[PDB]
């Protein structure tokens, strides 16, 4: 527990309290870690070291090194750390750190908060929790107070301490890992040298790094528990550790802690950082602060909204800092003075208004009373405010004047006789004035902070006494816009439903010379009925929320005719009268009802869209007593308070589906910016009075009085500024109203004309000082006038400039004028670029400058080219507005624009002609400007054209045609796999290769996407109207019958029973997706029912698409039969004629219904011809032509059926549609998202579990996901607060020159799922993220080379019950997951999804994919796998044969959005609930995003292991195990091995390490030459033989090269037939024919191994072999002895190939094959004769051998495949022999072998490298080569017998793999050992896994409990395996002798601490690798044959071999060399207790 971290044990609670209390009174002393440092340098060093060891661990670990669990928390979770590095150093500027009071512990000046935070982390082991923090805080505050600003800094200080701790721990663990690998290397070098002469030198070298305990810990574990061990180095280490008093057990125990403490502390640090990032530090500060204990009582502080409370605290803190008073007493004094204020209020009867003293009107009084010293900034701001409007006028005037003098002095060198001076100065003033205004605005916004109002927080809605109504002024000069205006009203209501707010409506029927023609009464009645329906639909607790008001129109004069006393101003004034009680109004009876009193009225407009809860903030700000108007009785000008509140207006991104080039030029800022809260304004921060623009809340009484007392008449459009002047308006700049902008230039001209008219109708208000006008109002009017006169001023200045002087140096003057206009925007551009004078150093925040530079250049260009037109319009406007009130008079093309304006070109030509004649030196500068000015109409037309945003894509016609054909091809899935079998629901997927099986499960997502696809299909024109209604009704009825839990569904379901598969798990994602799709369905049904009169004819393009698909299907027909192509060309001409007929129908516009009959006739003809073709051609591809013809004629019939609607009695269908819409909407809204809401960390739960009724554990925290759609729906429904949307996501990864979003496993099913329903506009973050990720996916695809489109899909990997599995994928750049760059799987549907942003590239990618095998019947397949570990043989790709349902749904929906201009996005957004929250998306991207930390792509993909062995004879033996579960075999590198079948063996084999020449073999003898050799590399091997063995999975391929004749063999076990296949392949290169013959040899036995090795004579006797007809197969079995023998007949099949028929020979007698005295190396069957006399029957020595002489040509190859079949019954091999007698038969088996071995390796959690390691372990386990066993001294003093049976271990059929476990935090090596045991059991290796525990009696009980729990998965009774061979012994329970016996008796012993499995086995092979090389190539010395034997005398019975030596006392046997007796003639020579017998030629036994 030491490490280098900060450990101070536990403290729990009630000890932290008094700990902090002691720290406050008598603290200091010391701290656990802690040292003298500087904050900033230490933080930078922390970041540097953490980056160092993050990159080090990244470049390691993946290299194949074991990684500690402590380092996992640093690799897998690094992003939380990277934001934790920020915030700190972002929340601590230099000036703020120096404000914290210092504590000075131990002579080190440390701020008090730092020390208080050091104790919290130390005493809690870096575990942060809210309650412990509160306990520590209040315990510390028992005596000493914490100032505001300190109490804010605790979370950041805690983050700093945590990151310091993590840095220390990470450095230590990295160093320990490096020391561990150094120790491994050093001890390996020691063990590699046997001599002790160099070991001492190496230890002396390493002595510098032995003191550290992380080094000697592995050294001892690798030397004490090893194979060759030590005894010189161990003694040296023991001596060193015993010196200096350390011993060795102390170091042994130290690593049990430290390491575990490191892991625990890293985990705690990660959890605490996450928790600090999770909780909200507003309620915590509200509760733990003492200053809020003062204000939460006795004053209205607890309900003032967060911003106002924060401003109060800031003012209090500022007062306390710059004054001799502290915070508590200053708050007390403020409370006392506010009390002394006396309430004097209606509602303000209780509590205390403390606001009128901090930010109110009496702030200066307390400020002066308390001795506050103001800042210089405050002094200058107060002075400027005191100088009223002069403070804004003086600097602008001074800047203009200095511009005048500069330009006058620099340009007075050419005549200019004192009169040109005045004209040029006055004309240049206006651009100079704009420049001065921009400069002043920039200075003010850079220096003066913005000003915020104070208001209530109506958390329960707007109360009584604050009743408001929203009165949108509207017009009724329309027919069907009433529905639109109503919809606007529901949206406005849904923006904030809670409260006492009403939504009225005021209307009029434009102007008319008459009074009332009684012609719009029907319009009025329709509107009233609609509004009555609206009130009935929305009325809770008996409240009428909607009202309609109308005005009767009164004659005033001409022009306006009859529109009442005045315009909209008169309407508002009449409304003000009628609200307060006035009966003699000008309104209509029946529409003059208003909600009683109503105190505040909001105006709003038709297109201005409100934000959520945007009016409650304004009502509160107006209602608060500080902001209430007072109305001076001296004059009605509203001295203090405010009369009107005008919120700021934010332009929207795009105007729905219209986004002109004009929009992206004259509105630079677009969309909402969530980061900014207030915007600095120049007028409001200095004069405290803004401008009213006609939209904003106002008090009724004050406004009514101040306006009825002042204005007489003459108000048209300039009124708003006038009311803002008489009353006192204000800009809140906190609540914002999103407004649209006109895309065309026609509207802007009208708007500018109206503004000019208004501004120029108010001249006497400025000229006259009488009447009533505020001082600031006049200046505002003058500013408006100068801004209006700028264009004409620029015009006149330019024309007179190039006319009067006409000089040669007018270029400098012109560029000066252009420079002014360029400069004016650039100040605002640069205002947000300065980093506050380089205070701190952030991360790579990008630049993003070129974009707005180009935008400003375009803006200046459009301005400079429209000056002429704008000036002319402004001239006519000014002269009109002057002649009035002075004289008191009272869609198109370029040609359309040119005839409309027609003034700019003619005026420019007039000026150019007038100024071209005089001077003759200004044409060079006059020509270009006039040239651009006359080409004005073209620019206006170009900018008025609507561009492509995201829907209106330029897809031409062929691309959309191909996409529609793909969609129609993939809709076959829904056409086929949806049946009315109580199903009406799509199945999940569909297998087709392992026999087509259809799934029976369905999720809500599948239902939603299927319904959306049905709507899209009806939109395309594929099915009739009745079919769509039937399908939707059936699906909705089935869904209503479905089981539900508070509205939601249970994720998985059954398709036939409608029951749940497993636990009823409610999923948040699926419910949200289904509800979002149901809303779109309801909207579609509404749209279809609102007009079922023209929505029936259809598109008549589905019939075109199916015809095109048929034409494309026809081309895939190899029509080359005897008839050539008569019918093919006939049907081709028929189909082209049909397409011509359809086109002829289509160009016709009347849509005659009789032509569809002709189309149907042609369809019938084509179908008949296709059927005729199919009757004679039975190809499997022509069925597709048949099906597509049938579908074509179904489409024709469907359109005919649609064309037969009566269209008179359309009522029943309308009723059905209305009921269906209502049911869909109710089903969607019934879902309740309340209980899933986690009100502790916000967010949402993953789902709900009906068992034990608990929420899930994780949450969703990323913006780019489907949780985006779910959260949007939940927010719109109103079941979550708005802040949840802003809480999640928003992370940026820089790709290219910009940055996209960030997602878990950044695939595309989650970036592009929501845009199927949701709308994304041009300027938002989401669409640019989509474009960037499409580009990045393209980059990934091209860098890998394979086609792009990575996403979630089924990859090529099956299992038990083969179903291809299913998992997530993505790109490594956008993923935040380790493992995304190792798969590289491509899914076709991702390309279709990506077509909504780039259809061309998607089509090209799909065309590339179609050239592969990735297009089945039901559209595209699911995925194509490119990972080399999951790709067979030499194939390059790997297609997956699946058809997932929602994948096809997404494909169809995306194609529908692309082709039909995004209909689905418009359906979802037409619902008022969704339209209310649509404005939430926006989110203008901030252009300052921080950048996160970072042929390798093709190398990171997973690669298989292929073990290649150069020369098997002279290298260590390697084996491979191949089995199909029942037939298990082994093959060594030299070719030896055995074969087993259900335990009992087949081929005789013995484990002889030196000989190793057992098993089956293939011998090749040349006939002409006579030399014979082996196809393997062991029995014969002759000179040459560049041999090579390649072991892998499946196959064991043996190579050989003998003198220009190659011969490669392949040995594989078959599938589902229990056979083993050996294939030989002879390659000839030279130009000659070789005549060789292939021999097979295998000795059979059918017994359970032990019975075979016991008495070989029984086994060899009881075997009958025979051969039957067609003699290429030999059958053998055992004769029936007892009724308990399985029998198990076997056979050996020759299975020839590549040649004619030749006779073969067989031999089943080993006496006549080996030869009675020889061995297999020198067998007698390969002599120069005696060729296999073919003895058969009950041979006493049975073998199986087959020989076929082949003839290899010169250059070609032959092949012979020997099969070894084993079957239970005799009649079963015939079903296997005939399956293998056929030719080929080796392909089509290979693929099953690969699939089954991959399934086996997947069913157990093993990897190919783990498979290789486990096969090495099996090699060490079966053969008696013991190189991983115990030490020599550990085996000499151990290995007793009659033991290991007390541990209930048989130890008879048990090699016993032990595994000593003494670590107890890893517990992972045990799982690897168990998995290896299971895998080797599956492969046919039997052994025991003894897990020895070596602990004391402290944690042994828990260790054995956990071991039993983790091993019970295989300790249970396994059928036919009988107790499974898994053990867990206890060292403490058994004595020492049994433990020693167990450790000595285990063949292979591995310790668990000193290495890891598959890392110790692989390292043991390298250390035991590397003289026997010259004896391998000599072959053998032929054979010996002597010349008989001479039959001499002196022998009685002289046979051919020997006879008696007379007297019968001896038997002399005489032999030559090499000869032998027929059998061993032995002689037993024994005694009572010993004996031996010796043969005649030499032997021995004893």
């Amino acid at each position: 527990d030491h490490n280098d971290s900060i450990r101070a044990s536990y403290m729990t609670i009630e000890e932290l309290h008094d700990a902090g209390a002691a720290l406050s009174r008598d603290g200091a002393d010391s701290l656990p870690g802690f040292m003298e440092f500087d904050f900033f340098e230490r933080h930078r060093e922390n970041e540097k070291e953490i980056l160092r060891v993050y990159r080090t661990t990244a470049v390691d670990a993946e290299n194949g090194a074991t990684i500690t669990p402590a380092a996992e928390w640093l690799l897998d979770n690094h992003y939380v750390i990277e934001e934790a590095i920020q915030e700190v150093r972002r929340d601590f500027p230099r000036k703020f750190y120096r404000q914290l009071p210092t504590m000075t512990v131990g002579g080190v000046t440390i701020p008090r908060v730092m020390a208080l935070g050091w104790l919290y982390v130390a005493h809690t082991h870096s575990t942060v929790s809210r309650e412990n923090m509160t306990a520590l805080v209040d315990g510390y505050q028992t005596s000493q107070t914490l100032q505001i600003g300190e109490l804010w800094a605790l979370p950041s200080i805690i983050r700093f301490v945590l990151i310091e701790n993590l840095r220390r721990i990470s450095i230590r663990v990295e160093r320990s890992r490096r020391m561990r690998q150094k120790a491994n290397e050093v001890v390996d070098e020691i063990i590699r040298l046997n001599d002790a002469e160099a070991s001492a030198a190496l230890l002396k070298q390493v002595d510098s790094l032995v003191d550290d305990p992380t080094f000697a810990t592995q050294f001892l574990y690798r030397l004490r528990n090893g194979s060759q061990t030590s005894g010189f180095a161990v003694a040296w280490l023991e001596e060193r550790l015993h010196a200096a008093g350390t011993d060795a057990e102390n170091v042994m125990m130290s690593e049990h802690n430290r390491l575990a403490s490191g892991n625990v502390t890293m985990g705690n640090i990660v959890k605490s950082l996450r928790e600090i990032d999770d909780t909200e530090w507003s309620v915590w500060f509200e509760e733990v602060s003492h200053i809020d204990k003062v204000l939460r009582e006795e004053t209205d502080y607890e309900i003032l909204d967060f911003g106002s409370r924060n401003t109060y605290r800031n003012t209090i803190e500022l007062l306390a800092r710059r004054s001799p008073r502290t915070e508590v007493e200053v708050a007390r004094a403020a409370v006392e003075m506010a009390r002394s204020d006396l309430p004097a209020g209606a509602d303000e009867n209780h509590r205390v208004n403390v606001g009128s003293v901090l930010v109110g009107q009496r702030r200066f009084e307390l400020e002066k009373a308390l001795g506050y010293r103001p800042l210089a900034s405050q002094h200058i701001v107060r002075s400027m405010r005191k100088f009223n409007w002069l403070a804004i006028a003086a600097p602008v005037l001074l800047i203009t004047a200095v511009a005048m003098l500069a330009v006058g002095w620099f340009l007075a060198k050419a005549g200019m006789p004192w009169y040109v001076v005045t004209a040029f100065l006055l004309m240049f003033a206006l651009p100079a004035s704009e420049g001065a205004t921009g400069l002043f605005n920039t200075l003010v916004t850079f220096f003066v902070k913005p000003f915020r109002l104070v208001g209530y927080e109506f958390k329960n809605g707007i109360p009584e006494d604050a009743r408001t109504l929203v009165a949108v002024p509207c017009m009724l000069t329309s027919r069907d816009s009433v529905d639109e205006m109503m919809r606007n009203i529901e949206v406005h209501y849904l923006a904030n439903p809670h409260g006492e707010i009403y939504f009225s409506l005021v209307s009029d029927w434009r102007d008319a010379p008459y009074e009332q023609s009684d012609e719009d009464l029907e319009i009025l009645d329709y509107a009233k009925r609609e509004l009555a329906a609206l009130n009935s639909r929305y009325a809770f607790d008996g409240k009428t929320r909607f009202y309609l008001l109308h005005r009767r129109r009164i004659y005033n004069s001409a022009e306006e005719c009859w529109m009442g006393w005045e315009r909209k101003r008169g309407k508002l004034h009449e409304l003000n009268m009628l609200l307060r009680g006035d009966k003699d109004t000008t309104f209509l009876g029946g529409s003059n009802i208003v909600p009683a009193d109503v105190k505040y009225v909001m105006t709003l407009d038709a297109d201005t869209r409100l934000m959520r809860d945007a009016v409650t903030k304004l009502v509160g700000k107006m209602h608060h007593p500080i902001n209430r108007p007072k109305i001076d009785p001296v004059s009605g000008r509203v001295v203090e308070g405010y009369g009107l509140l005008q919120p700021r207006v934010t332009p929207s991104l795009t105007t729905g589906k219209d986004a002109s080039v004009f929009q992206r030029v004259f509105s630079i800022n677009r969309g909402i910016d969530p980061y900014v809260f207030t915007v600095s304004d120049v007028y409001q921060d200095l004069t405290s009075e803004g401008t009213f623009t006609g939209k904003g809340l106002y008090d009724v009484d004050a406004f009514e009085a101040a306006l009825k007392g002042r204005i007489e008449e003459n108000s048209i459009l300039s009124h708003d500024l006038l009311e803002g002047s008489f009353a006192r308006c204000a800009l809140v700049t906190d609540v914002e109203l999103v407004e649209d902008f006109p895309t065309r230039y026609e509207v802007e001209v009208s708007r500018q004309h109206r503004w000019a008219r208004g501004d120029w109708q108010l001249l006497p208000f400025i000229i006259d000082r009488a009447r009533g006008v505020t001082a600031i109002g006049r200046w505002k009017m003058v500013d408006n006038l100068r801004r209006s006169l700028t264009p004409i001023a620029w015009f006149f200045a330019s024309i007179l400039g190039w006319y009067f002087m006409d000089p040669l140096g007018a270029l400098i003057w012109q560029i000066l004028l252009i420079f002014s206009l360029f400069v004016a925007p650039t100040l605002s551009l640069l205002s947000g670029l300065v980093p506050r004078s380089t205070d701190i150093v952030p991360q790579a925040h990008f630049f993003t400058i070129w974009s707005e530079i180009r935008a400003t250049n375009a803006q200046v260009a459009l301005r400079i080219v429209f000056i002429a037109d704008a000036a002319c319009m402004m001239t006519d406007a000014i002269v009109r507005s002057l002649y009035r009130l002075l004289v008191s008079h009272k869609q198109g093309s370029i040609v359309d624009y040119y005839r409309q304006m027609w003034h700019a070109p003619v005026v420019a030509m007039l000026g150019l002609l007038f100024a071209a004649l005089p001077g003759d030196n200004a044409f060079l500068i006059g020509i270009p400007f006039t040239l651009l000015w006359v080409l004005s109409p073209a620019v206006a037309w170009y900018v008025s054209q609507s561009a492509e945003t995201e829907d209106r894509l330029f897809v031409s016609e062929h691309v959309s045609f191909e996409l529609r054909k793909i969609a129609r091809r993939t809709w076959r899935y829904y056409e086929a796999f949806v049946t009315p079998q109580e199903n009406h629901l799509p199945p999940d997927n569909f297998q087709e290769t392992p026999e087509p099986i259809v799934a029976s499960r369905t999720s809500p997502t599948n239902i939603g996407v299927y319904l959306l696809s049905v709507i899209s299909a009806r939109q395309f024109g594929w099915i009739s109207f009745a079919d769509t209604l039937e399908r939707i009704e059936n699906t909705i009825q089935t869904v209503e019958k479905m089981e539900k839990h508070r509205g939601h569904l249970y994720n998985w379901y059954h398709t036939d029973t409608l029951q749940t598969l497993g636990p009823r798990y409610v999923s948040a994602v699926d419910s949200g997706n289904l509800a979002g799709h149901l809303i779109a369905v309801s909207s579609a049904c509404r749209d279809w029912a609102e007009a079922p009169s023209a929505h029936l004819q259809g598109n008549l393009d589905g019939i075109g698409d199916v015809a095109g698909i048929l034409r494309e299907t026809l081309k895939a027909l190899p029509d080359n039969r005897k008839t050539l192509r008569p019918l093919h060309r006939r049907l081709e001409e028929r189909i082209i004629g049909f397409s011509n007929a359809l086109a002829s129908v289509k160009r016709e516009h009347e849509f005659a219904s009789i032509r569809v009959i002709n189309l149907a006739v042609l369809a019938r003809d084509i179908q008949k011809l296709a059927t005729n073709v199919d009757h004679e051609v039975k190809s499997a591809q022509s069925a597709e032509v048949t099906r597509w013809a049938q579908l074509l004629v179904e489409s024709c019939e469907a359109h005919i059926s649609d064309s037969a609607i009566d269209l008179t009695n359309m009522e029943p269908l309308r009723q059905r549609l209305a009921s269906l819409r209502d049911r869909s909407r109710n089903l969607a809204f019934s879902m309740d998202f309340t209980f899933l809401y986690r009100k502790d960390r916000r967010l949402l739960s993953i789902g709900y579990r009906v068992e034990s009724k608990e929420l899930d554990e994780a949450c969703y925290d990323l913006l780019a996901s489907e949780c985006r759609l779910t959260s949007l729906f939940a927010i719109a429904k109103g079941d979550l607060p708005t802040e949840h949307w802003y809480r999640l996501g928003r992370q940026v990864v820089p790709i290219g020159a910009q940055g996209a979003l960030v997602s878990w496993s950044g695939s595309m099913f989650e970036y592009l799922m929501p845009p199927l329903v949701m709308q994304e506009r041009q300027g938002g973050i989401l669409n640019q993220t989509n474009n960037l990720i499409v580009k990045e996916q393209m980059n990934h695809g091209r860098r890998l080379g394979t086609p792009w489109g990575i996403s979630e899909a089924a990859f090529n990997a099956r299992d038990h019950n083969m179903n291809y599995q299913y998992t997530n994928f993505g790109v490594p750049t956008l993923g935040l997951k380790r493992g995304l760059g190792q798969n590289a799987v491509i899914a076709p549907y991702a390309s279709i999804l990506a077509s909504q942003y780039d259809p061309d590239g998607a089509l090209e990618n799909l065309d590339k994919l179609r050239k592969l095998g990735a297009l089945g019947q039901y559209g595209f397949h699911d995925a194509v796998d490119f990972t080399p570990t999951r790709v067979p043989d030499g194939k390059v790709c790997a297609v997956v044969y699946n058809y997932y349902a929602h994948h096809h749904g997404m494909s169809i929906a995306a194609v529908a959005n692309v082709a039909f201009d995004g209909v689905l996005r418009e359906l979802f957004h037409s619902d008022p609930v969704i339209e209310a929250a649509e404005l939430l998306l926006q989110e203008k991207a901030p252009r300052e995003v921080p950048v996160m930390s970072a042929g390798k792509e093709q190398a990171d993909l997973l690669r298989a292991e292929v073990r290649s062995i150069a020369d098997p004879a002279v290298r260590d033996r390697e084996v491979v195990f191949l089995s199909n579960g029942h037939y298990s075999t082994m093959l060594t590198s030299t070719g030896a091995g055995y074969s087993k079948w259900n335990g009992q063996a087949i081929s005789r084999w013995k484990a002889d390490p030196t000989d190793d020449r057992w098993g089956t073999f293939i011998f090749l003898r040349d006939t002409t030459n006579g030399q014979w050799w082996s196809a393997t590399a062991e029995p014969r091997v002759i000179e040459g033989e560049k041999t090579k063995t390649i072991f892998t999975d499946d196959k064991a391929e043996f190579h050989k090269t003998i003198g220009d004749l190659q011969s490669v063999v392949e040995c594989i076990v078959a599938t589902e037939h229990d056979a083993e296949g050996r294939r030989i392949t002879l390659l000839n290169v030279g130009s000659e024919d070789r005549y060789i013959e292939v021999t097979s040899y295998m000795e059979p036995v059918i017994a359970s191994e032990d019975d075979d090795n016991a008495h070989p004579l029984f086994s060899r006797m009881f075997v009958q072999t025979e051969i039957g007809r067609r003699g290429d197969v030999i059958r053998a079995w055992r004769n029936r002895r007892s009724q308990n023998e399985p029998g198990t007949v076997i056979a050996h099949l020759a299975a020839d190939n590549a040649g004619p028929s030749r006779p073969t020979e067989f031999e089943t007698d080993r006496a006549k094959f080996i030869g009675r005295g020889r061995s297999l190396r020198e067998a007698a069957a390969f002599d120069a004769g005696a060729t296999l006399s073919s003895s058969d029957g009950f041979t006493l020595d049975p073998i199986l051998s087959l020989r076929r002489t082949v003839r290899v040509p010169a250059g070609k190859k032959v092949s012979v495949i020997f099969w070894t079949i084993a079957a239970p019954s005799r009649e079963e091999v015939d079903k296997a022999i005939d399956r293998y007698r056929h030719p080929d038969a080796f392909a089509h088996e290979l693929v099953h072998a690969w699939t089954r071995t991959q399934v086996q390796m997947r069913h157990v959690g093993v990897t190919s490298q783990q498979a290789a390691a486990f096969q090495h372990l099996g090699r060490y386990l079966t053969y008696p080569d013991m190189h991983l066993r115990a030490d020599s001294e550990t085996l000499k003093t151990g290995l007793a017998s009659q033991r290991a049976l007390w541990p209930l271990a048989i130890s008879g059929d048990f090699p016993i793999f032990s595994l000593r476990i003494n670590d107890d935090m890893d517990m992972d090596i045990a799982r690897e050992a168990l998995s290896a045991h299971e895998y080797l059991r599956s492969r046919g290796v039997i052994f025991d896994l003894v897990i020895v525990n070596e602990r004391a009696a402290s944690y042994a009980q828990d260790m054995q409990h956990a071991l039993d729990h983790i091993s019970e998965t295989q300790r249970r009774i396994n059928p036919a395996d009988g107790r499974p061979h898994v053990f867990s012994v206890r060292r403490d329970l058994m004595d020492e002798e049994t433990w020693s016996a167990l450790l000595a008796a285990s063949r292979v012993v591995l310790h668990v601490r000193n290495g890891k499995i598959v890392d110790q086995i692989n390292r043991a092979v390298s250390l035991f690798a590397a003289s026997d090389a010259a004896q391998a190539r000599l072959p053998v010395p032929a054979f010996p044959v002597a010349e008989p034997v001479e039959d001499a005398g002196d022998l009685d019975f002289w046979n051919g071999f020997g006879g008696f030596a007379k007297n019968g006392q001896e038997y002399v046997v005489r032999l030559n060399g090499g000869q032998s007796t027929p059998h061993p003639w032995i002689n037993v020579i024994s005694n009572e207790n010993f004996g031996f017998h010796i043969s005649a030629e030499g032997a021995g036994f004893s």
